């Protein structure tokens, strides 16, 4: 019974957002995905100020499978840089993270 | 005084808002946040399913999560909320007085 | 040499609101993106009534070294100078993408 961890990742889309969830589910990588659309993001790129509709991603996972989801995430990103963050847990329902790991296998 | 950041799941916003609403009054937590309209995705019986959910986002200080999380499981139907904490280092401190003064 | 990152929790009543304030903050360099999440609902006591208020959530992404500067932008910039700001430490992860919000910042 498993430290978790959050993991933050931006889609540029619904469709986009929720094929990714399908797919890092299938494979075990996350227990569950929280897709937040309506998000718009602001940055500079080559001197100009971007402003691009988002999904914001909330994925949930344990600390032993962290890098291999990030692996995979990378892996289908176009450019193989996804907006990409960990947030560290201190503490789960014991009964969430019982499920949480049994996901997992 | 230490703040925290508690996410948990309701099934609509109308549960969503019953519950910030009973953890205000009794004062196991400050702010409430709900962000509804989101969807979660997971694994039930090799089955995947998509279901609408709102994104609850509690704001308390350490020294009333213990208290708040189980308010919260005792409501859940099958006693499983799905809550994460996450430790906060840093922030306002004219907002964060205003966190402890709830209580 | 990349610093480590955080992400800073601001909160803000509407999206022109949350939009000039991202544009000044990145301008300044003091972040390297802003996410606007629009739909949120906030209820809180306050002078002691129990308030429901609509609220556009912050997440601005910053190196440790810009935390400071940051938060005292975003102080000024409030109505009340009381931003309800919330900083998150960042434990990992995608070296490409820290590799870029580091290059934004200098
Ligand atoms: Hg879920
Ligand atoms: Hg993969
Ligand atoms: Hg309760
Ligand atoms: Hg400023």
């Amino acid at each position: 019974n498993t430290a978790s961890v959050v993991v933050l990742c931006t889609a540029p889309d619904e469709a986009t957002a929720q094929d990714l969830a399908a797919k890092v589910l299938a494979e075990k990588l996350a227990a569950c995905a929280t897709l937040i659309p309506g998000a718009t993001s602001l940055y500079y790129w080559e001197g100009k100020l971007e402003q691009e509709y988002e999904v914001q991603m909330i994925l949930k996972t344990t600390v032993s499978h962290q890098q291999a989801l990030l692996e995979c995430l990378k892996s289908h990103h176009p450019y193989q840089t996804p907006e990409l963050l960990v947030l560290p847990v201190t503490h789960g329902d014991t009964d969430y993270l019982s499920w949480l790991n049994a996901s997992l296998r």
